[PDB]
């Protein structure tokens, strides 16, 4: 079973529109939204539909792109290091749940290299 969504939105956080946030949404996620293997991202893990009961029994800070651009779009955060968290924790979970040598993990790995890439060009 699947449990809440991340939020999106939380009226008393204190929240801020920085050029790198804006950066990060029009630039950085949305190169990677376009990425060939972006998908299994845009949206969170549903443990039941991939037949990954475990999952939310392993992964307990879950985070998926989706959720960052909402966040982005809903202009959620305070600072540019808030949203580089939130991808950074996508990364790390999937390298936790999932076994070195596996599809997904290739995929998590080529968008890690190419966001890494973009944000060295962090405005
Ligand atoms: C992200 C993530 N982190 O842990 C798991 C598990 C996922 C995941 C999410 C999905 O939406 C789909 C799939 C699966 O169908 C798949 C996708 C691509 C390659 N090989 C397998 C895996």
């Amino acid at each position: 079973m699947n449990p809440p969504p991340p939020e999106t939105s939380n009226p008393n956080k204190p929240k801020r529109q920085t050029n790198q946030l804006q950066y990060l949404l029009r630039v950085v996620l949305k190169t990677l939204w376009k990425h060939q293997f972006a998908w299994p991202f845009q949206q969170p893990v549903d443990a039941v539909k991939l037949n990954c009961p475990d999952y939310y029994k392993i992964i307990k800070t879950p985070m998926d792109m989706g959720t960052i651009k909402k966040r982005l779009e809903n202009n959620y955060y305070w600072n540019a290091q808030e949203c580089i968290q939130d991808f950074n924790t996508m990364f790390t979970n999937c390298y936790i749940y999932n076994k070195p040598g596996d599809d997904i993990v290739l995929m998590a790995e080529a968008l890690e290299k190419l966001f890494l890439q973009k944000i060295n060009e962090l405005p």
